[PDB]
């Protein structure tokens, strides 16, 4: 026994239905996985849960009761061994900006998706972990959450998102401390730049030339490049309580 | 040289206990004035009275408990420091005996230290950018308190560390933001004081803790936290980082 | 056209007798890589090149000619698209000591060993990967150095190992920018207690009572585990300019 | 009893003649320390000695025999309380440049100088303190070293200038840790661009430029800055095993 089975156990993906989550949800299924998508986006979630023969729930990550039926579809559906946290937003505005402070419920809804959201959803799939039996590298499951650069980098416009991030980043080792008792890991993905949805009204001259600035390689990410490192955090039963960065070695700048 | 403290105003919030009102003492005696906003209207207003200042009964996490606040401060002269202090710290495990940690707790948690960390920030930084800059060149500087549980969370901390790591995590693009407007951000990252946070665990275990820190091997004073608030305010070159203040202890799971 | 192949590219590991760099080449010739081993040890070198069907050249990786022999060695024998850098060595002195200061002679060596070492593998490895085509997904090559979770959480008598694990971990990102218009990428990994013979000075029980202090899994890291990782950053064309820690999530006391 | 006195105390300060060295004796000697300067520069640093009325000591700092005489000539004079680190270089070349590889000596002789030299000077001012009896506050002594924002944000052409200054931050925490029953406090600064003579050959429209880049304040730092943060260090008890970036909030970029 080397490493966690993908094969036949269910992984429960928020923000399932775009980007990252639905590159993640792809890979995963063409190893054998079974995935729940936990998403608002009901139409492109269920379409992906046809294509993929996964499930898809309708669920707000900030909400109690959301959380519990995205991680009772799991169970439902077999072993759950993996949450994969990617629902998030990133919102643009200034501390001080032309039309006066930074609205405060801004501020808050992004904290209270990305970051309460984020909590919301590991503390009920992890109550649901440690109910099972461990898989034979010794963990009963995984939680893999995405931050961003912003942890790090924050830039100019981005105090919310970079409060959100950093906060999803460190409280990786707390969790993963929490957590050790009932032998489920728990890491984090900073991502850079990765051509999703989330660039909607980037325009793709301006898209171009952000890639153009990241040292190797000069181009946005692609999801199966997220969603591979993914699967190297089931994988390996010796990452737990760190954050990555997945950016080409890019630091962000306040422009 | 660098920005002083004398005759400016400086807006502590938590300033009625512990950190807050070392800090508070400490800016008073290099004369500065100060208006202190916690929810302890009792403590509040004997310390406020006691140093001169003013003293807001600010719930920091209500827009309009922060907009009083620097009003008041902008009432009593030029603002050109915020010291956020106003913080909790509870604890719960992610999974406990009776099940997840409570949402609402987490929430709690999150609201208080940085959802209100940053209302504060917002309404003053908007005040001081008003301001003409002083001859150092700053129009005002912000500080704020993280905790070393931002780097080094333990069993129990998972929602304090979120919220420390957001603090943390905010100061540079909080930084970028406000350069134009000249307004230097910082944070401060303690490791174990004494002061009421520490209400509830025994002298006992206080101790312990305190002999475990390498070197002081003790609890933080009060005033060694206003000590480097002092010098964030007096040295022009420090913006966009978090200090941990801490005698270079790291914490464990237990 | 989503990895870089290590099948039949030639892949240098330097400390490559022994732990990791031998857990290392293991994983690579399994996967259809050609290693050449690197290394101090003539006896164990040369027999695990045997097996595993690839070379051993004889180096101290702080002499410029032995690096230039390792990387003549591999560019003979195919295409060099990945540079290992496991030499390293783990002294334990205390800055002042019962019996004075700490001898600046063994500073000296383990930062030349660890850190010089490194840095001259990576010099010489890098001139000749910047003369290869780049592969399909963009890399000419692709490096990755060994710190330790000691550049981050050095401990009571590792002050000399500290330094060099640090200078390796913090030169990642300047050396990823140089060589971005190479397009080589630079990743270090920052194991934590892994089960080689560089602990050979612990007793077992000590070893297995330290296994219990990793939050999960409750062990010593096997090689294998360090070599996946390793397998990862050659496979992800999105890591770079990155430290990971490979840890169980420990954090290292003073003692 | 808040805190250790400047005043009648002796801090031994390297690459004292110039930049920050320079301005941190001035500062020192202003508040009533005296300073023994230890530098290679024998011109400048006995007419800076002279000016300030402490003593110059040629120191360097590589050598043992001259890291023993610089700290027996503070013992000499009075109760060595401190020790500054900031003798320093920083050559630049490319991991890969035109010609081919990073000449291996230079980056031999940055880490020697900044990082070797670094823990000689360290290594035997610690012995001295640990000897001195406790001042009020309870330390025997407090070590300041120079890192750079390079340990963090390292530049093309800076791999071996970074690795230098990585490896002085990352050393704090184990050196503090050794010397905690010692009771001397370890801290170092991490500063980003000072106007000191480091800068000669920036021509003033390149050193204008970058300090125009600076978030705030839009210019280099003064020496007097660097030196205000280490008083704050040497009389703030709970400063202890921690790096301050001192920076105005740049972050380098690749050049
Ligand atoms: N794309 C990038 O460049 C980038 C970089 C760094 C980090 N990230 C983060 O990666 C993660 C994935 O983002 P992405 O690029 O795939 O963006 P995306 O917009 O394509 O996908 C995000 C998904 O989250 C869903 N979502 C939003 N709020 C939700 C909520 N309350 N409950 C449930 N679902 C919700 C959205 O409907 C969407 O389907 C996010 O956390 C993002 O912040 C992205
Ligand atoms: N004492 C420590 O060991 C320690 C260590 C690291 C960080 N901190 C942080 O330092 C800061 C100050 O803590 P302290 O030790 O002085 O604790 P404290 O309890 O003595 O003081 C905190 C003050 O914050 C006030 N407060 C709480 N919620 C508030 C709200 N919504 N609005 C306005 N005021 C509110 C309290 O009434 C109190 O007067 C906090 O942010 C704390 O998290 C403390
Ligand atoms: N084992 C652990 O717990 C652990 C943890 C963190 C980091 N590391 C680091 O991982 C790397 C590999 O260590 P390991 O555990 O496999 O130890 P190991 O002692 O089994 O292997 C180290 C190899 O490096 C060789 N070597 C030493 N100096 C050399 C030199 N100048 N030139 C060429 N070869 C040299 C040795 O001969 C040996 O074969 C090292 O850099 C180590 O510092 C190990
Ligand atoms: N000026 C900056 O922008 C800047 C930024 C970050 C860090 N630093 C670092 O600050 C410290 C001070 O640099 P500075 O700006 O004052 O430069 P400086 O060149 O003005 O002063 C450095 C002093 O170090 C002395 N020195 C060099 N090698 C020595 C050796 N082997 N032994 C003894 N002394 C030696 C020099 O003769 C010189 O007087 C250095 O460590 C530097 O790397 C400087």
């Amino acid at each position: 026994h080397h490493h966690m089975e993908i094969r036949d156990n269910v992984f429960l993906i928020t923000g399932g239905a775009s980007g990252l989550g639905a590159g993640t949800a792809r890979l995963l299924t063409e190893a054998g996985g079974k995935v729940v998508l936990a998403d608002l986006n009901q139409d492109a979630g269920e379409a992906l849960a046809r294509e993929l023969g996964g499930v898809f729930v309708r669920c707000d990550v900030a909400r109690e009761e959301d959380a519990q039926a995205a991680v009772a579809a799991a169970t439902k559906l077999g072993t759950l061994r993996g949450l994969v946290n990617c629902a998030g937003i990133a919102p643009a505005a200034k501390t001080v900006g032309k039309d006066g402070p930074h609205p405060l419920e801004l501020f808050a809804k992004t904290i209270t998706v990305n970051l309460i959201g984020t909590f919301n959803m590991i503390r009920v799939a992890a109550a649901a972990m440690a109910a099972n039996e461990p898989a034979p590298t010794g963990e009963r499951g995984v939680i893999v959450s995405t931050a961003s650069v912003a942890a790090f980098d924050g830039q100019i416009g981005q105090a919310a998102y970079a409060a959100s991030k950093a906060g999803v980043a460190g409280m990786t080792l707390p969790i993963a401390r929490d957590l050790s008792r009932n032998a489920i890991r728990v890491m984090t993905i900073a991502p850079g730049i990765f051509e999703t949805p989330m660039l909607l009204g980037m325009p793709q001259e301006v898209q171009d030339a952000l890639g153009a600035m990241v040292p190797f390689p000069p181009r946005l990410g692609k999801p199966a490049e997220y969603a591979m490192l993914v699967r190297q955090i089931f994988e390996n039963p010796m990452l737990n309580g760190e954050v990555i960065r997945l950016d080409g070695a890019i630091r962000m700048q306040p422009k």
